[PDB]
């Protein structure tokens, strides 16, 4: 038997870097919910909008669970 791992990876649209625990926060709040590559959604934190795109579901689609793993990407 082989191992299974589920991962979704996000990237904000505004120039922003969240500290590590911000995504175990967003996990919590989106987790039950399916999601696909190349949908958009927005979140309201600390009085601040700020929208999500989803890079990319593996596999697609998925649902998020604490089980599977959440990566932030951005640029140096």
């Amino acid at each position: 038997e082989g191992v299974i791992m589920s991962e979704l990876k996000l990237k904000p649209l505004p120039k922003v870097e969240l500290p590590p625990d911000f995504v175990d926060v967003i996990r919590i709040k989106l987790q039950g919910k399916t999601v696909r590559t190349g949908d958009v959604i927005g979140i309201s934190i600390l009085g601040k909008e700020v929208k999500f795109k989803v890079v990319q579901a593996y596999p697609s689609p998925l649902r998020v669970e604490d089980r599977t793993k959440i990566t932030l990407v951005t640029h140096p």
